[PDB]
């Protein structure tokens, strides 16, 4: 006869990575909480916070070009997009009947970490009044830009720029040159359905080059804004409670692929202008991820039978042959036959114009 | 006894426009993603990153009139209108009982690709300190202009305009004076209910001259905002999820005439202010539609048979004769009698004042 | 057997107003589209573009005043209220049993017309850098007041100011001093709420001195915001799609008197800063109506055998006599009985304090 | 047969408070319109516009401290709350079974009017090109405090300060010391809970030192909001349609106590620099309130057989005695036995910390 | 047959916290209401307004580095969190039966008390015009920082910084070097996992240091938002009437774990410029808390016959051993067997990759 407490799902464990070796079953529910760290300019790797006073997390300066034509922008001071990837267990496959069970990300809930730390405002940068250097050291203001995304695959960008003149070092960052093995041309100053990319790498694709794909992006879902200015006050709000939601208009939302679960962002804030010349340092803080899957029944789509056709691909020579795909294909006609249709009059007639 | 998946729309074929020649059926979904690049003053035509440092994608400068009566804007100067036409197959006709089947745009996702562009704040703009020439080569600021429009026809356009005195050159741009073969007039400045226009060209109507007429456009839905000043911080937001609805109250929707499908936009995101003098070159972004129709049984306007009219409209010939429409016409009155009323009394009362 | 479109209501005949002049029915629905130019200073009738440059659509000038107590604002410098009265049919009427059938305005799209046409950065404005007066002529900016108004009787307004010791023009203007033929005296700065008027003439009432009335308006539903500074950007948005209802909360809206619809508006987009001097014309754009109005069956208020009233208020004389009713009224009490109440004890007990 | 309109809520009688007078019945509804002037500063007797310019509507001036500890804010310069109060008749009481019927304030319709006066940019305020003394006349801008509150009981006000060194004059106005007969304290920077008041007078209780109390306001429901700054542009949005709903969760909303309803406002815009000196005249705007309400019964609390009581209370003499209730008091413990619980272990067991 | 009033929650008693020692009962409803002070700076000690004008709400001042690795922030000067813990009673116990009775924070109405009080515009300020010394003293403006935080147990903060060479005082205030005791390092400057504290103590976590934590906080609800600038202008609204609910999901709320209910809040509207040098002391406000609690049977967690363990802890000696958890762990592998499965294969076979 005692009272009955209220039912909520039941937590089987809690822990780590490793706790995803448990098989659960079918109606399990994971929630796994990661961060990423913002990769804007100086590298994690000299720890000293004497080797510049530690501008990790910072830019490393900014320097204006000297002509036109001049532009070296010093892979160090470009903001980059910062990714990861959680390699999530396998599941069961049911191939006596063509199906497969494989994760779904379901909702996230995320939030920039460290605001109030923008409330800094001793320390040797500009002050606020610069005729006698007395006043406020002035806090991280100007352009911001906030952009996160949750895919089973890694996000599809797309190269836009300013002036394409732009001579972006050759090492160590992924430019357009870097893909489209070519020079930049002027369509790439507005759009150049040539110059795509995935976020494979981290730290490596800078912001200022690398968009979100919109054509592209399907088992991705994107959020993002932009906020330009000078002297633009940031705005941050975090909260423990609300949550996005990533299903789609069939109520699916990212499957990943592989196993592994995909999480983008980059979180620019602001600049910092020190004293001595207004050298502009970026500032970026770090984003939380919580994302919770599930499990769903998928139909397989490959017809693992192929692997002979592997077997057929592996003991064929690599043959050069004539083009037959792409540019200069050499394919003049392909025409399919299914059914038994009437016989038809002018056998090639559609939109007139 | 294997688990059933959830049931989801069936893709047929994807691919390019050729997709759309295959003949689906009367519940078939198309869903076309296409893009529009921002044409504002420099055409894509010069190559070449020598000519000028390549402005596509920007205008070409700006100079201010030289007295209260002098103002030639020298069209690779105002940033216009992008249209393009997306012309999809044909549909069935069911003569032997008046209706016909035609596409019908239901929905549309559409996004400005390029915003992170703008945090290129090197290269050699007007610095952000200017008295030593140091700091952070100002990024894009200034008006902003963003619409874009999915219609069935080409969008209408209504003309306004600052000072009516204005001499646009006549070649390679669209005025008021081309369309209204005579001069402007005060009540340009307004809104004269003569200066009409469609978009059919594109790059050639400049959007300082050119609005969205609301009285006009109805298999057109079109969305915009505008937001002046001079270093206005742009400000802009991407999403891969959300979506606008293009139906109407009866549920409609743009029905696609002929058959072509027109997207038209303009994304003005502010100025950039060069460093010999402050030359104010204008800054728009491409922008990603994806539009998604399905086919609609709609009832045949035109009486086909009136092609015998036509015959009738070739071999008659072609009169002069005297005014009987318009400003001058020489018809004094026209009534229809259809029914049998009682024998009225005044048999003209109407509106008392 | 041939597919049956969608059901969408039929459009009888479109045109212009005459196209009213038709008996339809008694479910019948009007959209009429208007669009009203905004008047600001420079009247329209100067039509040549060099009497001054044609300032129609601007204000003439603003001249501060010279001292504390000496404002004579001039009348082409203060922007005005907007209106216009689309006169419809009469209706059926049924006075065997007492009704009547009157207009009613159900719905309402409005839209600023010519945003974009404040993107018009050359001319002779005052330039971004003026130490070299070079750069971009300043776009317009500063306060910004838009307001419209629907109704079936003329907007009734209410007088406020700054210094009531303004002269404001005794000619071509309508002021407090022409409503109540005294002076202005302080209280015309907070709330008289003698200072009322009603929105009849056109381009006479400025908007600094009469705003809606809030007390009044029964049968207008107006829409207004305001937003002050001095370099205010201007915001604007258009679209094609959202409506506006003009409903309460019985779910009547607008009952056109009279037939009468009453259609008020001023659209102030902020200022224009010339070259020589600092001269501030004002701008205004024009607003586009599209109101939808339908039939409703109301009661007939007035006993129109009253009739006979007027004639007997004709023929019997015009009389002075002593004030029975207002100031000085010489009526002691007028007490009503219409029933048969139990012998009360005090006769008047009401509201103790 | 004639048609039926559509039924609406009858208006019995219209006029002004003496149509209360009427006993209507138990489902009438009451709509009342007033309007509460600014009190900030400038008290409305000297009606001249020559003592100062009439300064009605605005403060007198501002003269900031001489020194750290020096601050006289001489009363006609600090904005104060606007509050009045309409005595509603009494209604029906059933003594015979308790109960009792007392109005309750179902809505509010509020309005700030008079926005567009701030569109008199003539004038003798400091124009917007001080170097030349040209161009603008400066418009209302800085700080704005928009409350208003509709309750059936005087707002419950909170004493919170800048500085509590400031010395505000004894005379006209109504501090913490009048309340509080000692000085004001440091905790009266924060919060003070004794520091407490009601909003009786009106004129008197200036906006920077009594906020509305978030733990006392039962019987009222006050909205509010604050925008500070120096130049920020004021914001204001009149419409005829919406309103606001002063139900709670429990739907009563304010019942009359007494038989009054109490409404209070305040309404900054913002400040006036004027030419010789920038002194700082505010600025308030009135508003418009229509609330409706209706008649509930509710529960009689009082014993009013406690009139007897009153006779025992005048008859008895006023006795000092010893403290007995408060600081000192004398009563060791008071316990209050009801009914018959078993023999108790430890007899006083509660939380333990 | 009197009329019935309409059915509302009975208030049993009301008064201070002793009212809570009263056995309601399993439906019973609280309403707590109380307040927090705002801790930035000066502590409250010091109650005479001679020791400096009494900065009680505001910072004591802020003072630059004076070079780029030497900053000493002067504890006094460092805005902290606010929190406060209501000791609620002990509830019911059903041991016999494992389930127990404990609160949960249903709702919460909060409000920053105190808006208005940032109209004073006298005062010892720097003024609007500095190039006479005349005009307005600045009110408050600059960076602002509103969080609150209700719940069962203390925040769970988590450390980021700018650059971590600052040196922070080491008594009187918790840094990230008095929790873990080492020095700080770079990776405190984006996210370390393990700079991870509580909110137990009152006015010694800088708000610049200790964010809300995303990952740990589970029986908290934290809403917050930050607005940078340096003269961003402050906003705030209060009401009477909306209120925040402190559910979750599951339809819970913060369980009051022990039996405390722990508030958190930080209010920071901006700074002050003082007139000699640039002197930029902090200003924050009050926030005013109405928890509305509840009481719900939920399960017993612990097994308090672990008490005997309790016993056995304390009998059997403290031990050194060898490292079986942790970094150095011994511990090779742990298995846990629980049923019976088939003879499998490979016996460890998981994500493949």
């Amino acid at each position: 006869a005692c009272p009955r407490p209220a039912p909520v799902p039941k937590l089987l464990i809690k822990g780590g990575m490793e706790v995803l070796d448990l098989v659960t079953g079918p109606d399990s529910v994971t929630e796994i909480e990661a961060f990423l760290n913002p990769r804007m300019g100086q590298p994690p790797t000299p720890e000293s916070l004497t080797e510049g006073g530690q501008y990790y997390g910072w830019s490393r300066g900014i320097n204006l070009a000297t002509s036109d034509t001049e532009d070296s922008p010093e892979n160090n001071t470009l903001p980059t997009w910062s990714m990861a990837k959680l390699q999530l267990p396998m599941l069961n496959e049911d191939l006596t009947c063509d199906t497969l069970q494989m994760w779904e990300a379901v909702s996230v809930k995320t939030e920039v970490v460290g605001s109030g730390s923008l409330l800094d405002v001793h320390g040797f940068n500009k002050p606020t009044d610069t005729v006698n250097t007395k006043g406020i050291s002035t806090p991280v203001e100007g352009s911001q830009y906030h952009v996160f995304a949750v895919g089973g695959e890694p996000l599809d960008l797309q190269g836009l720029v300013t002036d394409a003149r732009t001579k972006y070092k050759e090492e160590g960052v992924v430019t357009i040159k870097t893909i489209t093995k070519k020079d930049m041309v002027n369509k790439d100053q507005v759009l150049n359905p040539i110059s795509k990319a995935k976020l494979d790498k981290d730290g490596m694709y800078p912001v200022e080059i690398w968009h979100p794909d919109p054509a592209k992006n399907e088992n991705t879902r994107y959020f993002g804004n932009y906020t330009g200015g000078t002297t633009t006050p940031p705005v941050l709000q975090f909260t423990n409670t609300l949550t996005t939601v990533l299903l789609d208009e069939n109520g699916v939302g990212p499957l990943c692929k592989g196993e592994g679960l995909y999480l983008s962002c980059v979180d620019i804030m602001g600049w910092r202008v020190t004293r001595n010349y207004d050298v502009h340092h970026w500032r970026g803080l770090p984003r939380y991820f919580k994302i919770t899957l599930r499990k769903r029944w998928v139909k397989n789509p490959y017809p693992m039978a192929s692997l002979i056709s592997s077997l057929f691909n592996n003991m064929l020579p690599q043959v050069q042959g004539q083009p037959m795909e792409g540019e200069n294909t050499q394919v003049e006609e392909v025409r399919v036959y299914d059914g038994t249709e009437p016989v038809p009059g002018d056998p090639d007639m559609t939109r007139y114009v």
